[PDB]
């Protein structure tokens, strides 16, 4: 298991524009295109991202390229953030992946927001963190996924993704 596989499971793969759990326009492997409710806005962001006139549809390869860019950006985002880097540096590899997953879904800013949990993570207080992390909209809105990530922080293993 690795971050790529992990995330491919949590986000799925879709080759035509679609709406995420928040009703936003996305494609590929959780690649967010726009929060604009406008589908043409979406198609516009898409062609721009791909480098061609897609007409809302992309190939596998294409999606994979997006994904690669997106994991990369998420790591880097993490390392460039003053609240997050330290956390990341204190964790083990599996747990690092868990952190990366959260940033890929909700962004730096959003994860940087979980102050208390970050601290707990930093202290390696796993059960405490798990609980605290569960007290969030994230958990309430996307429970199966959040449960998987949380368990990952809690156990430091991949069992949730079996
Ligand atoms: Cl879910």
């Amino acid at each position: 298991m690795n971050i790529f596989e992990m995330l491919r499971i949590d986000e799925g793969l879709r080759l035509k524009i679609y709406k995420d759990t928040e009703g936003y326009y996305t494609i590929g492997i959780g690649h967010l295109l726009t929060k604009s409710p406008s589908l043409n806005a979406a198609k516009s962001e898409l062609d721009k991202a791909i480098g061609r006139n897609t007409n809302g549809v992309i190939t596998k390869d294409e999606a994979e390229k997006l994904f690669n860019q997106d994991v990369d950006a998420a790591v880097r985002g993490i390392l460039r953030n003053a609240k997050l880097k330290p956390v990341y540096d204190s964790l083990d590899a599996v747990r690092r992946a868990a952190l990366i997953n959260m940033v890929f879904q909700m962004g730096v800013t959003g994860v940087a927001g979980f102050t208390n949990s970050l601290r707990m993570l930093q202290q390696k207080r796993w059960d405490e963190a798990a609980v605290n992390l569960a007290k969030s909209r994230w958990y309430n809105q996307t429970p199966n996924r959040a449960k998987r990530v949380i368990t990952t922080f809690r156990t430091g293993t991949w069992d949730a993704y079996k």
